[PDB]
């Protein structure tokens, strides 16, 4: 479950997906989240690529990725937690993963908001 929890290595889910989950089962997380996007307004395109490059990956991919590369890259050095939407609580993880699935795919408005 270090560092990448093992429901987002094993989900099917695309990230607009589960992003979408997110936003209705764990709502704050998810405001929180987009606070700290729109802070990031010249990263949002590269975060935006990153979490649709990870989410095209195999489980086996992922759990490559997971502990041989995650930690180190462009982004993190730049923003620490563009992923913690994606990786940071299990609890979040573990509730938008359980039903990520019936959300729209390649639904884009879930990366636009404002308060």
């Amino acid at each position: 479950d270090f560092p990448i929890p093992r429901r987002m290595i094993a989900t099917t889910c695309d990230a607009e997906q589960y992003l979408a989950a997110v936003r209705d089962t764990s709502p704050v997380y998810y405001q929180r989240y987009m606070i700290d996007f729109n802070n990031h307004a010249n990263l949002q395109q590269a975060t935006i690529n990153k979490a649709h490059w990870f989410f095209s990956l195999s489980p086996a991919e992922r759990r490559d990725y997971s502990e041989h590369f995650y930690n180190g890259d462009p982004l993190t050095f730049a923003w620490v937690n563009h992923m913690k939407i994606f990786f940071n609580n299990k609890g979040v993880v573990a509730k938008g993963t359980e039903v990520c699935n019936g959300y729209p795919a390649g639904d884009m408005s879930v990366w636009n908001w404002a308060h």
